[PDB]
């Protein structure tokens, strides 16, 4: 309809390759510019902090209360030389913190998990605080839109307490009783770099619209474009109006 196209209009202004899915747990939807990225996996980045809390926590390696102390070490960012909760860390993206809960869990565990659950190709290499930074770790953006829609849902093979702990460390905001749930990836040690905004809006009505944006990034791409496009595209949907 029209609001297929103006949706489809919002990405001809965008020069990169992107997709765009949703999912409402019954119908697949695809947008953007490159629709085949919707079935392509690449290396979930950051947004595996999702999957790395839920496993750490199911599996009484930390709790959503523990602090996350930083060891003194200047890390790459600045912003994060300082203590972190599991959640703090989620909305700051922490890499470190969830390296060391990777490390908690060990590869042994972590591959197990992985399996059990089925989460993208399933595959840690061996190096376990990097699989999901480098690879060999890969997982499609259907795949993605998938996974937090059942964590919306409460239905992923997790204590639903769990789950309940893990979503709302990706709370972002509300507009009247819709609420909104994304994290963001940006990985940036792969060729091509490959950019994400996954997450999903509930409803007041208990529906949930998942979401997954995926595209190419390249040095010196605008940060804040991910979140900006993602919110224009759910406006343009009604999934997610402005103010
Ligand atoms: C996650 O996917 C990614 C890596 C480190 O795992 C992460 C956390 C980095 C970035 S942005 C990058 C780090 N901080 C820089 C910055 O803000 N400026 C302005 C220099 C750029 C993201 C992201 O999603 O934006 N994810």
């Amino acid at each position: 309809s029209i609001i297929d196209q103006n949706v489809q209009a919002l990405f001809n202004e965008i020069s990169a390759d992107a997709v765009f899915v949703t999912y409402d747990g019954q119908n697949i939807k695809k947008y953007g510019t490159h629709l085949d990225r919707a079935k392509t996996a690449y290396i979930p980045a950051s947004t595996f902090k999702i999957a790395n809390a839920l496993i750490g926590l199911e599996n009484h390696k930390a709790t959503s209360t523990e602090i996350f102390k930083w060891d003194g070490k200047p890390r790459f960012f600045k912003a994060w030389d300082k203590d972190f909760t599991l959640g703090e860390a989620m909305q700051a993206s922490t890499v470190p913190v969830y390296q060391e809960l990777a490390r908690r869990i060990g590869p042994s565990l972590m591959q197990s998990e992985l399996q059990r659950i089925g989460y993208g190709n399933m595959q840690i290499g061996t190096e376990v605080d990097q699989f999901w930074l480098k690879g060999p770790l890969t997982i499609t953006p259907i795949q993605e839109v998938k996974f937090v829609y059942d964590l919306a849902q409460g239905q992923l093979p997790f204590k639903p307490e769990v789950q309940q702990q893990v979503k709302e460390m990706l709370y972002v905001e509300r507009r009247g009783e819709n609420r909104l749930y994304a994290k963001s990836g940006w990985g940036m040690a792969v060729d091509p770099q490959v950019g994400w905004y996954v997450g999903f809006v509930e409803k007041a009505d208990g529906q949930v619209v998942a979401f997954a944006l995926n595209m190419q990034m390249k040095a010196g791409d605008d940060i804040a474009l991910r979140k900006q496009l993602s919110l224009d595209v759910l406006d343009k949907l009604g999934v997610f109006h402005y103010l």
